[PDB]
């Protein structure tokens, strides 16, 4: 599995064991994804931040 990375088309290779695709969006302001990267489970969304959790190539 490999994910995207922010801006530039750098991408991000998700380590053994954390394989998911998450994008850290705001509730308030969801036109950035401000944040990036591979995890284990699902971050879940809150009130003020919310995340689309996902599984596959260069997803998020």
């Amino acid at each position: 599995l490999k994910c995207n990375q922010l801006i530039p088309p750098f991408w991000k290779t998700c380590p053994k064991g954390k394989n998911l695709c998450y994008k850290m969006t705001m509730r308030a302001a969801p036109m950035v994804p401000v944040k990036r990267g591979c995890i284990d489970v699902c971050p879940k969304s809150s009130l003020l931040i919310k995340y689309m959790c996902c599984n596959t190539n260069k997803c998020n």
